[PDB]
């Protein structure tokens, strides 16, 4: 029951952001919320050529870095070219056939684009540190300890993508498909798809910047200066990212949008909580691998572990839920320099 | 059904460019048609900002205009806005979900995003040249002559985006949904892509082309000058665009991509030829709604026509149809002055 162009006249100031009726013309003169015009100006703003980059330099550096060194900066780039290629194609598939107002559905193409950036900005760094790619993107698929920190991700966009096909073709009822009973709640799928958007919250502004830090701490001396470039860019486009997702739950939970949401925002609260508190239990839990062969000064399992309850609780607090974490300052102050 | 990781290990360079195991890594350092990588390169570097484009002029142009001629500047401008707009959504929610080869899914991503420049273009040409640009755009929707093509563009992409819902959830086989039998095949999920592809190659190919000659007639007589650079820089995406899909359908055609599919395209191509000509035959029949109150200098209702016939047949030997019309020289090789 989706359509590319609804040929209903609406008007679009007045539909909720999902859900309402699919988005026919693409029109940017106006907008129910003008936050997602200027995060679409501002990422616009902000294109950048990844090749453009010089990273010759870090080929020396990277294979003149003690083995230990170079596995924490691979695997951390490794995890960070997954979460990429997810974040490339999964706003896209999942949330264009649910959204309901223009500006909110190139926005979401436009911060969908900017991921392939960073996906082809990785490809770069990569080609030019490591004599055969090939190894490392294909360890990116196996790697158990890759795939455990990021579990979790795809099985939720595939749900809401499957729950969402289910409500296109069959609409809101109970309905027989092959002898089974299928149940079609669209207030179960505004659900799925508010704690999507919480989820890709906590991807977007804490497993993107638990990473950053791991990649600047090389900055930190002076090694693998193209990447440090890069990795600067990139964050100053996740910044806009994670400002539009939290926007987007904030508004819903004000029941200035959809008041159903606003009901589920309420409802789902402890499940956001726990969302939360099991990502940030992943990004710990990575510290056994990353520092397996060993650590580096300033860079270990009890620093890492400290950032992530940091972090989290900072991006907790800016969507409205409880901190998990004891309050603690910046475990990691020097992080700021390469940070907006 | 649908995954926004394949856990399972792959040649990338060995899938089909669809229906194949779905995308897990996006690495551009290889790539199975290298044609794609180059589209993304070329595209990215002609990346441009509509807001920069002085457009102050061609509101006085549009106010001096004889009535009859606002109508065909506006009529058209309507009309590129809503293939914009269908463009910058459409390849990502159709094809993204089949494409299992990535170079191609970020061609896509990279071909929707230009798409959804060129929107943001026509708002910023709209609201320079009329007080409102409300009754434009509520116009699109309504606008009887134009939402004629709109629906048969729209139709064969909602078509292949159910049919796909129906591949992923129940996969190939004979169903039964609330008790209506349901078959789904692979081959005829093939022949509706096969479909949408052709049409989007005439939409590409003819159905912008047409639009830009309506447009740049204006610039030779030295008025709409902000619109004629803006369309320029268009101009010179919707040729990549048209290369890219070129090369799709003939890398399918072809047999090398797919055997099926080449041997489904040959079976369906005198439909092919018609849904190529029936386009052109909608291109035509506009002329009339916007010439009925007058044609203008190097512009009207023959000249268009010829134009069509012109562009259709390259276009359609371009992917192996036979040519429907007589051939011609360009009648209009002044046209190539703001043609890529
Ligand atoms: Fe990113
Ligand atoms: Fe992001
Ligand atoms: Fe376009
Ligand atoms: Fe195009
Ligand atoms: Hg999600
Ligand atoms: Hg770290
Ligand atoms: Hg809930
Ligand atoms: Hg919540
Ligand atoms: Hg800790
Ligand atoms: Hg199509
Ligand atoms: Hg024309
Ligand atoms: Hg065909
Ligand atoms: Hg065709």
């Amino acid at each position: 029951a989706y359509t590319t162009f609804s040929q209903t006249k609406n008007d679009q100031l007045k539909e909720p952001m999902f859900f309402g009726q699919p988005v026919n013309v693409a029109r940017y003169d106006q907008q129910k919320y003008d936050i997602f015009e200027k995060l679409i100006e501002k990422q616009l703003s902000f294109f950048f050529r990844p090749e453009e980059v010089d990273v010759s330099r870090d080929r020396i550096d990277y294979q003149a870095l003690p083995e230990h060194e170079k596995h924490i900066f691979i695997s951390n780039l490794k995890y960070q070219t997954l979460l990429e290629s997810i974040q490339g194609r999964s706003p896209n598939v999942a949330l264009l056939p649910l959204i309901s107002i223009p500006e909110l559905e190139t926005w979401v193409e436009t911060w969908a684009f900017s991921e392939t950036i960073h996906s082809r900005s990785y490809t770069h760094i990569i080609r030019n540190i490591v004599n055969d790619p090939s190894v490392v993107f294909d360890d990116i698929v196996t790697n158990e300890q890759i795939q455990k920190r990021a579990e979790g991700i795809s099985s939720y966009y595939d749900e809401l993508i499957e729950m969402t096909s289910y409500w296109h073709l069959l609409g809101e009822g109970t309905h027989t498909v092959n002898g089974k009973t299928v149940t079609v709640s669209l207030r179960e799928l505004k659900k799925k798809l508010y704690l999507c958007l919480m989820s890709v919250n906590a991807l977007e502004a804490i497993r993107f910047y638990v990473s950053f830090a791991c990649s600047f701490a090389f900055a930190e001396r002076e090694l693998m200066e193209g990447n440090a470039k890069i990795i600067r860019l990139i964050a100053r486009d996740e910044a806009l990212h994670l400002t539009g997702t939290q926007h987007m739950l904030n508004l819903l939970r004000s029941g200035a949008d959809d008041p159903e949401m606003a009901e589920i925002a309420e409802e789902c609260k402890q499940e956001c909580y726990d969302l939360f508190v099991q990502a940030a239990q992943q990004e710990k839990d990575w510290a056994d691998y990353l520092f397996r062969d060993g650590s580096m000064i300033g860079l270990n399992k009890d620093i890492l572990c400290q950032y992530v309850e940091y972090i989290t609780n900072i991006r907790m607090q800016a969507v409205g839920l409880d901190l998990p974490f004891n309050t603690r300052s910046n475990p990691i102050p020097w992080i700021n320099t390469w940070l907006v």
